[PDB]
């Protein structure tokens, strides 16, 4: 059940209830009466009731619209859990009921004196009676029903619009926490940047003596998965079949990698079968030839697997050493099978991260020969490994080695994988791949838009800390000159920081290279320490548990289904920008609802002012309360629903991401609320003073007559000239309601966002509130001047004249909102 509904969708019912029940009392003590057996009796009643009809039309188009945008969306537990938004919610229509309900008691009280007028016949029942039925009309027309229907319909109407956007939410409260969002967690590889990694350059060693280590670095052009390119020296155009170099590492390339490239004929472009990061490497053994097989005539559906197949006899792989964690490489055995090799030995070919296979190697070949791995042909090729992974490109450098002498096959270990890195001890050295994948477009962009949003991104790499600040660089994430040395830490530096200055470090970072699977919950544990919004980002099972402690557990589309499940939202789009896109629709959801509710609270506060402007005043009543439902049906219906239709604010994403512990009112709104009321409502009133006073062929009288009217037939010689049955005129009254009407159309068009102008969102960015606006108009007019309905709402027919005084009033509340408006703009936001 939902206290809300308990305390306002229902309550707002029994009141309609109790108000038909007023009126058909009244209906029977109108027979006592003499004259009262008119065919007028019936016709109160069967107006409360009629507007109950289309109160209850309204409401099951209200809740037809709700079931079919969840429905749509899902075609294509001891009860103890609620929303901190649905907490307050609650909390509001529990005051909200209260509060009006001692107002229409207030309403009912104040007029204790008007009970024995003579306008109710001289008794005091008769005009108790109406007044009460004055309070309950208001009851109903104050309070703002079809809030549920209202959010129901935006939470639903924006996931279908994240599905549009790649953006698949697992559940719906979810969606409210992405707009709350305050840091964002997400995985370089495959998210900021797409798993299109080809290799463009590559070095291996020329000429060595000692201090005088030479390198040959080659540049291949064609950073796509296919054949098309060619291997480059200094500029120049040279094939690859021109230094012995290159001819070791093609090798290993072909051998340590399961990947294929099955050319698909329906799409045109080669395609890659197996792991993105090996595939390049057979991309690149096409590219190179060293072997100078003939290329050209060899067709598209089998080029890419031609000058690989090439070195699949040549040499045959016995077992392939599997990958771990710690070792950081892998291996295999190839004894040279069908080749008649097997005479020259055999072999064993490595390929992993740099360091590994450096500070465990021994040997350095140098093209077909061999050289103790010294002091200069270490430091002065591995600085080529960070000049490389930090300049414009960011390359992914992968060594490439050999072990001329492998251990027997007759021992060797497969259970363990810890034992595997124990085999690669003694090595030769052959080169380094450069490979490079590039970031997604605009994340640079996406990233600037976190940044202005107040949203942190913290990037958690596999690449060392080097090479990942780099990347950060690139996308703005860090500055190109700012001291990142504080903001980004390694597995083995995170883990190295005491507990205490762990925490520190995670309300600064935006960075994490090379690191542990724990850690990752590890951060979430730390963000929420700052209490921090965190959406966490994965791909593993290692990241399983920390999509279940972040407040966002993110997946992947190309992700295995076990973090889809075990998480909050899925990236059909693998992209990173589907994250915040999704993260600006959750704030876009939440302005809907402020702009809803703030339509209905500032309106119907005026319509609250307007009964109790009047009694506090002295004029006469503008209202009864077959008015005030009408109010109620028009204002309170189908142009407050329309308004769930409003587009995407435009300062939405400037503006810090909203706590959960801000109250559901500022202070400010609530005063900008009571502001749009207290014009309505003093402009409502003011309007039906307004045909007495100055209105041509409206009895002009002085603002004192109009105060005092009860003396008139007392006060003869102060109201000389003028008839007493004048202030039961209709005239003011259908002033005062159709200004009522016109100022909450007019107040709907300010609801078309919060704070900006309608020169900037025009009130043609919601079609379909126009069309309420219109609808509501034309029924407004319908009672007007289709005759038997002014009759009955006791109103007359309204003049051009007349209707312009209408419009004089009402259209300065869109006024009063800029000047608001304009305030919020430039003196409280920014
Ligand atoms: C016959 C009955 C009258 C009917 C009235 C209908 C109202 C019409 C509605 C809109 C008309 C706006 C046209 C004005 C042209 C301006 C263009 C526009 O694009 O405007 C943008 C600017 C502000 O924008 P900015 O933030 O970018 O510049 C701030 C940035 N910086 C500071 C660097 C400059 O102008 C703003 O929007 C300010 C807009 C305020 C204009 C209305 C104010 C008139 C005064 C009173 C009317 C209501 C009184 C009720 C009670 C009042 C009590 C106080
Ligand atoms: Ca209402
Ligand atoms: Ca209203
Ligand atoms: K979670």
């Amino acid at each position: 059940k939902s206290l809300w509904e308990l305390v306002i969708e229902q309550f707002e019912d029994l009141l309609v209830r109790i108000l038909l029940l007023a009126a058909c009392i009244s209906f029977v003590l109108a027979w006592f009466e003499e004259g009262e057996e008119t065919i007028t009796a019936f016709v109160e009643p069967f107006v409360i009731l009629l507007i109950l009809i289309a109160n209850a039309i309204v409401g099951v188009w209200q809740e037809r619209n709700a079931e079919n945008a969840i429905e749509a969306l899902k075609e294509y537990a001891t009860e103890q859990d609620k929303t901190p938004l649905q907490q307050k919610l609650d909390e509001f229509g529990e005051q909200l009921s209260k509060v009006i309900s001692l107002i229409c008691v207030a309403v009912w009280l104040i007029n204790i004196g008007h009970f024995n007028d003579p306008v109710h016949g001289g008794s005091w029942i008769r005009g108790a009676i109406y007044y009460f039925k004055i309070a309950v009309a208001l009851a109903v027309a104050a309070i703002p029903q079809g809030l549920p229907a209202v959010i129901t319909t935006c939470l639903a109407l924006g996931t279908r619009r994240m599905a549009k956007k790649n953006a698949i939410v697992r559940s719906l409260p979810s969606v409210e926490t992405l707009g709350c969002t305050s840091v964002i967690c997400s995985d370089k590889t495959g998210t900021l940047t797409t798993n299109q990694m080809s290799v463009c350059k590559m070095f291996i060693i020329d000429k060595v003596d000692g201090d005088f280590c030479s390198l040959n670095e080659f540049s291949i052009t064609g950073s796509t998965y296919a054949p098309e390119g060619e291997v480059l020296k200094n500029d120049k155009p040279i094939r690859s079949g021109q230094f012995d170099g290159l001819v070791e590492l093609a090798t290993i390339c072909a051998l340590c990698n399961d990947s294929s490239l099955d050319f698909n004929e329906t799409k045109g472009v080669y395609e890659k079968v197996g792991e993105a990061t090996e595939t390049a490497l057979t991309t690149l053994v096409e590219k190179m030839n060293v072997f100078n097989t003939e290329v050209r005539n060899l067709s598209k559906v089998e080029r890419a697997n031609a000058c690989n197949s090439v070195i699949r006899q040549l040499m045959k792989k016995e077992f392939t050493l599997e990958f771990s964690r710690d070792r950081k490489s892998m291996s295999v055995y190839c004894s040279p099978a069908k080749s008649s090799r097997a005479a020259v030995g055999n072999k064993m070919f490595v390929k992993g991260a740099p360091e590994g296979v450096i500070d465990r190697c021994n040997y350095v070949r140098v093209g077909t020969t061999r050289v103790p791995m010294t002091g200069p042909v270490k430091e002065k090729i591995l600085s080529v490994i960070k000049e490389w992974g930090t300049g414009r490109d960011t390359l992914r450098c992968l060594a490439l080695a050999t072990r001329d002498t492998p251990p027997k096959r007759e021992e060797m270990v497969l259970d363990d994988s810890s034992r595997f890195m124990e085999y690669e001890t003694d090595l030769t050295f052959v080169g380094v791949v450069g490979m490079l994948d590039p970031p997604r477009k605009e994340v640079m962009g996406s990233i600037q838009l976190c940044r202005d949003a107040g949203i942190r991104v913290i990037m958690i790499t596999g690449d060392n800390k080097g090479t990942a600040i780099a990347i950060c660089r690139r996308i703005g994430i860090f500055g190109e000159n700012e001291e990142v040395a504080d903001r980004a830490y390694t597995g083995r530096e995170f883990d190295d920081l005491p507990l205490a200055e762990q925490r520190e470090a995670c309300r600064r970072a935006c960075c994490f290279a090379r690191v542990e699977p724990s850690h990752k919950s590890k951060i979430v544990e730390y963000l929420q320490s700052y209490d921090e919004i965190t959406a966490m980002t994965g791909d593993g099972v290692n990241d399983a548990p920390a999509l279940k402690k972040a407040e966002i557990g993110i997946a992947m589309g190309s992700g295995t289904a076990v973090a889809k499940t075990a998480s909050e939202m899925v990236l059909a789009d693998d992209n990173f920008s589907t994250i915040v896109a999704a993260v600006e629709e959750g704030r876009a959801i939440y302005n809907n609802m402020k702009q809803f509710i703030r339509y209905l609270i500032s309106s119907n506060v005026g319509e609250v002012v307007c009964i109790f402007l009047t009694a506090a005043l002295g004029l006469p009543e503008a209202l009864i309360p077959v008015q005030l439902l009408w109010v109620n049906l028009v204002t309170d219906g189908l142009p407050a629903t329309a308004l769930g239709f409003n587009p995407p604010d435009l300062d939405i994403m400037d503006r810090p991401p909203r706590s959960p512990k801000e109250p559901l009112i500022s202070g400010w709104l609530f005063f900008r609320y009571m502001a749009i009321g207290g014009y309505v409502g003093a402009a409502t009133v003011g309007a039906a003073a307004w045909w007495f006073m100055y209105a041509e062929d409206g009895p002009g009288v002085t603002y004192h007559q109009l105060t005092h009217f009860m003396q008139c037939t007392e006060d003869h010689p102060h109201f000389e000239g003028l008839d007493c049955e004048i202030f039961e005129a209709p005239e003011p009254m259908t002033m005062a309601l159709s200004v009522l009407v016109t100022i909450e159309m007019c107040n709907a068009l300010n609801s078309l966002s919060e704070n900006q102008s309608l020169m900037r969102m025009p009130p043609w960015v919601n079609i379909w509130l126009l069309g309420s606006i219109c609808l509501s108009m034309s029924l407004h007019f319908l009672i007007l001047y289709v005759d038997p309905l002014p009759m009955i709402f006791k109103l007359k027919a309204l003049d051009l004249t007349q209707w312009l005084m209408v419009l004089k009033i009402s259209l300065p509340v869109i006024g009063l909102d800029e000047i608001l408006k304009f305030i919020a703009r430039n003196y409280l936001e920014g």
